[PDB]
């Protein structure tokens, strides 16, 4: 709903085209919801954090002094403070800033098994990787040099720890279970505060500003739509996303009486839309709820997990439900 979207659409096209020219079409890698990718060095160097499987891969296709290119990115990535509102993952500008509290602190250790919070240890660790873990690849035409760093095994729990207070607040406020909130959050970004989709979802809970964002503001009697900075603010984001979860539950899918059937529906609707979920059972929103209110919740899970028209949405329900079963028990 803007020229913000369109100016941003073009920047996207422009950004991707700059990468394509240097890495070749098959090597175009871009930041995602569960993936931080930051280009530096005029697109010759990229720093990739895969939050889903816990790897930090630093790459360069620079032909001169590649080891030097890699060292610079390794240290900054390990030391970067998170203020995702200030980071542009769609430019090659170095807006990377070193703070007293690196975002990755406790998620990775150096080769001596210690967490990294100072520039000295990060440097010693970079030199070690460069001497013992330097890999080289061919894209068919030119050499890419890299360093892979594995995060601690429990990196996901360590990263979610940063947002449990915000989840507890939003949970008590909106009447939505903590386990559902975390399960949505995990499935959407693996607790990545730099999360960006190409469906315009922003932040930890992947809030689409123009649909869900706008809707939530209205529900609370607020005007306008949430800014880009607002949704990259973790507390703002988790509050907004949880509000949309409660909205799906009270108004859009409220005709569902069994609370466990409603959840399956709410979860699916979070990704694919409330409209589509009802339309699986009947074109009449009222009849659709009436059919659901006569079937067991396990049929409802089974119905949505197979007979929903988006392949993405069918997977989404299975993923969130799985995630929730490990957050629900305390």
């Amino acid at each position: 709903w803007v020229k913000d979207t369109n100016g941003f659409d073009i920047l996207m096209g422009q950004f991707a085209h700059n990468i394509e020219n240097i890495w070749g079409f098959k090597e175009v890698v871009i930041a995602g919801p569960k993936d931080y990718v930051k280009y530096t060095d005029q697109y010759q160097t990229r720093s990739h954090i895969n939050f889903d499987d816990g790897t930090i891969t630093i790459e360069t296709i620079a032909g001169t002094e590649p080891a030097a290119h890699l060292r610079r990115a390794i240290i900054k990535t390990l030391l970067m403070g998170d203020d995702p509102s200030s980071v542009d993952l769609y430019s090659d500008v170095d807006d990377i800033t070193i703070s007293k509290e690196p975002f990755l602190y406790g998620q990775v250790v150096d080769n001596t098994g210690q967490p990294i919070r100072w520039e000295g240890r990060a440097s010693n660790f970079a030199d070690y990787l460069l001497k013992n873990r330097l890999k080289s690849r061919s894209n068919g035409l030119r050499i890419i040099y890299s360093v892979t760093i594995n995060m601690v095994p429990n990196h996901l729990d360590k990263r979610a720890h940063k947002y449990l207070g915000m989840v507890r607040q939003a949970s008590r406020k909106y009447g939505v279970d903590e386990s559902l909130i975390l399960a949505i959050m995990q499935t959407e970004s693996s607790f990545n505060p730099y999360a960006v989709s190409r469906s315009d979802a922003l932040g930890l809970m992947q809030v689409v500003q123009h649909t869900a964002g706008k809707d939530v503001f209205r529900s609370q009697g607020k005007s306008g739509t949430p800014s880009r900075s607002f949704l990259f603010d973790p507390a703002s984001n988790i509050d907004t996303g949880t509000a949309y979860l409660a909205m799906l539950n009270n108004v859009y899918l409220g005709g569902i009486d069994n609370p466990t059937s409603r959840r399956y529906a709410v979860i699916t609707a979070y990704n694919g839309g409330a409209g589509s979920v009802l339309r699986v059972f009947s074109n009449d929103k009222i009849q659709a709820a009436n059919i659901i209110n006569t079937m067991t919740p396990g049929d409802v899970y089974q119905t949505l997990t197979t007979r929903h028209p988006s392949a993405e949405s069918r997977r989404y329900l299975y993923k969130v439900n799985t995630a929730q079963k490990s957050y629900r028990r305390r």
